[PDB]
């Protein structure tokens, strides 16, 4: 399956690949004396007692049962039909490293690390297989053996006998001992992450304007911890009120310098949280000793439009530009604009209280059907 | 860039802090936090119906409101209320002066109309038509 | 705040470093008469070492050599000092119904659905741009609006909503497009939309109560436009244009007052 993004945030690039391979279930199979490597998931030679072709020195094996679970059981939250995805559990009994010859684990996470996570589930649980048994083969010199070969003990007592799968080979020449191709098996430890957490805020500019094609309401924005200036990251916008179907709703604009958080530590989902005015931008004020103005304010190129508090002078004022409906408190209330207004209503009837006035210096008139006095 | 929300917080108000990249040389607030020391203007309730923000200094309470169970949009400054009720009715209701100064304002209605005033009313213009 | 009172935590964490100060062990030979609490005391040596010790536990050590040693072991290893154990990240959860703060906060009580607990609760709370001494943003959102969520200090017992992130499920009044001229917020619970729009193409402040709109557009006009009476009470209205006026009403115009001037 394709991704829709991954991110290296700042990793040391071989960090980044088997933390990339203990989450595709897949090991490396390094190979020396060439450039060559062989990636293959997780998925014989019959050396024994009574065999004359491989003489044995020293077998140690552990078989430990700590570190091994018995499920996996692995889900995140979907965010398209938030039901916290079915629980992919994953048998014990499928892929045995120790074959002989005669408690369950659970997390769940507040995002979506891969599209399933049937694959995630299986690969945690087989790197924790491989510290069941480990322990080495101390062999007397052949070029027989490979990290993957998965030989078998047979000539033994009822302890150590089965199909053992290797993990790498030591040659050892030295002086005494002649040359010894010690054999290797089992993996040592496991971080069980999935993904190397990053657990700062951040921030970056909103990038131009470009669909989501995860078809969520994702806004692609840059980083600039990230030296990257070409490619684009989606990110999630949190908003106050959010809500069902009425939300707050302005969407920022392309160049606005958001600060951003990272859901569970995963660089592949972030957020938007603030949004962060700055010298490059000019705020419509500063912060002053006496806040009184406060209000919102849109204001594109020339026609500032929003409401107003100015907690000083006791007011609300609605502008369009040059349209201020401005009612004042212990005070006056004024539609004051410099072109026409309407006022549209089925029966409006308007009242006042010991005076009234009613102006106009052309035209004034009352067309109706039958006027009163 | 040059039109924000701006509210800037008042000088007691318990903000919330995050730091910029695990440094804390550059803090950051995030949020401003209500509490028992300032007594927000109505508390969570069940039937959130409240809703509107707030501006109140001493005594002035003055910011729009919805009202979601009486389907209203009040812009207080005092007592001056707009108060435009869905599928309803509009009032300016101003307990003083209010003017409409506009270039060219017609005012229509369909079927009724009142105008009142208990003293002078004054159509002072220079050619009226009936 | 950790607890209700720091009394205990601060004993507490002064008694495990001190179990640092003194640590050893002694070898003793072959007796179950001792367990990890016994405090024992030295009274037999110089003035170096003498004095009662307690205890942290026995070893017992049967070998070939050496037959049976039980060697007692003094003094603890040593301590993290942390609180509550942290999360550092940030989670997402919904909120849960309605259920009033037991602790007389103001708590929104939340689901984690990072934990698979269904049906317990937890309150976190609530975070405003704005919020005041008594005059708030408050909008206190809805029970199921998926927040997301951050911890004070990295401990799990104090959350706190940060924002709340419309998704699949809600469907948003209107996605994020290129030309951003739609703005404004909007409260809608079934059929209403009552708040106030920006469309900054069209230049207008456009006020909504489900057919009641204001919408005063720049440079441009000003109307009520409501299907339904609308009221203009004053102290002393008077209303002034221009270089032209109209009147209008197909029914009755009545213009009731005392003394009428014209």
């Amino acid at each position: 399956s394709k991704h829709d993004q991954l991110l290296q945030f700042r990793l040391s690039d071989w960090q980044f690949i088997r933390s990339r391979l203990l989450s595709t279930n897949c090991w490396l199979l390094p190979d020396a004396a060439s450039d060559t490597v062989v990636i293959r998931p997780l998925s014989s030679r019959t050396l024994a007692r009574d065999s004359h072709d491989y003489t044995l020195y020293e077998i140690n094996l552990n078989f430990d049962n700590r570190f091994t679970p018995d499920s996996l059981s692995l889900q995140g939250w979907d965010i398209a039909a938030q039901r916290l995805t079915a629980a992919q559990k994953s048998p014990a009994g499928a892929f045995r490293p120790w074959k002989p010859a005669g408690q369950d684990y659970a997390l769940a996470f507040s995002m979506l690390p891969e599209a399933t996570l049937q694959t995630l589930s299986n690969s945690w649980l087989n790197y924790q297989q491989m510290t069941g048994v480990q322990g080495h083969i101390v062999l007397a010199g052949t070029r027989d053996f490979a990290p993957g070969e998965s030989i078998t003990l047979s000539g033994f007592g009822a302890g150590l006998d089965g199909t053992a799968m290797l993990s790498g080979v030591n040659q050892q020449f030295d002086t005494q001992y002649g040359w010894r191709s010690e054999l290797v098996i089992g993996l040592p430890a496991s971080m069980l992450e999935p993904a190397p957490p990053v657990r700062s805020l951040h921030i970056g500019t909103v990038a131009g304007f470009t669909a989501d094609p995860q078809h969520l309401d994702r806004i692609a924005i840059h980083l600039p911890a990230l030296n990257l200036p070409d490619s684009l990251i989606f990110a999630r916008l949190s908003k106050p009120w959010a809500s069902h179907a009425s939300g707050f709703c302005f969407y920022p604009e392309p160049g606005d310098e958001v600060v951003v958080g990272f859901i569970d530590s995963d660089p592949r989902y972030p957020m938007i949280l603030g949004a962060l005015h700055n010298p490059k931008n000019t705020a419509p004020f500063p912060p002053d000793e006496k806040n009184n103005r406060k209000g919102l304010i849109v204001s594109q190129a020339d026609q500032t439009q929003a409401l107003m508090i100015d907690t000083e002078e006791k007011t609300l004022r609605l502008m369009a530009g040059d349209n201020t409906l401005t009612l004042t408190g212990e005070g006056n209330l004024t539609m004051s604009t410099p072109n026409a207004l309407q006022l549209q209503a089925d029966t409006l009837g308007l009242q006042a209280d010991s005076n009234l006035s009613i102006a106009g210096k052309q035209q004034v008139e009352i067309t109706s059907a039958k006027i009163n006095m």
